[PDB]
């Protein structure tokens, strides 16, 4: 399957006999699952995300079969408003990033510019939006506030803001603020013909 990101991109899974959905989600390291019932040991564990920490539930070399596709892993079990399919899982079902081909064993980072300004940033499947960390601007803004795994955080909004992705040019609405990792998300990604193919 090739898949576009105009919408999330969710698959089917299944996992301690149940069945959910999850996204794909290329900006996280780890798979992280609602509140649901595994069976054996586990470990707790904090992690973090836009908003703060989480503590969750760590369950090691976990079966999961995602839309058919059977994988053994770590699962990460708590707080989290969306299920999530992190780096760690996806690598195992052979998913890549195309827009070049990008494998995910590494954090799929990209070259971007904007505001004449040179950053490195998280090319993100699971954001919706485009939030980068602190920087110089220009224009007007709008105030807002944005959720993420720890909670919410408030940025600057602006509009229509040319960004330079690997070379490829996008225009449309990058959020400002404290966020630890630049993420471009789905809103430019879309720009970019950035496809996930498993
Ligand atoms: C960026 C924004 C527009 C706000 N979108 C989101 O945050 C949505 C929110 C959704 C609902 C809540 C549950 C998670 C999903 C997926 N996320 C996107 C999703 O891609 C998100 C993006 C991100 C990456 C790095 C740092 C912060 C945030 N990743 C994550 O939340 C995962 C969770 C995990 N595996 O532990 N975080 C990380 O993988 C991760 C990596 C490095 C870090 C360094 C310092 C501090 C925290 C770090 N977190």
């Amino acid at each position: 399957p090739q898949v576009t990101l105009w919408q999330r991109p969710l698959v089917t899974i299944k996992i301690g006999g149940q069945l959910k959905e999850a996204l794909l989600d290329t900006g996280a390291d780890n798979t992280v699952l609602e509140e649901m019932s595994l069976p054996g040991r586990w470990k707790p564990k904090m992690i973090g995300g836009i908003g703060g920490f989480i503590k969750v539930r760590q369950y090691d070399q976990i079966l999961i079969e995602i839309c058919g596709h059977k994988a053994i892993g770590t699962v990460l079990v708590g707080p989290t408003p969306v299920n999530i399919i992190g780096r760690n899982l996806l690598t195992q079902i052979g998913m890549t990033l195309n827009f070049p081909q990008v494998t995910l064993w590494q954090r799929p980072l990209v070259t971007i510019k904007i505001g004449g300004q040179l950053k490195e940033a998280l090319l993100d499947t699971g954001a919706d939006n485009t939030v980068l960390e602190e920087m110089s601007l220009p224009g007007r803004w709008k105030p807002k506030m944005i959720g993420g795994i720890g909670g919410f955080i408030k940025v600057r909004q602006y509009d229509q803001i040319l960004i330079e992705i690997c070379g490829h040019k996008a225009i449309g609405t990058v959020l400002v603020g404290p966020t630890p990792v630049n993420i471009i998300g789905r809103n430019l990604l879309t720009q970019i013909g950035a496809t996930l193919n498993f």
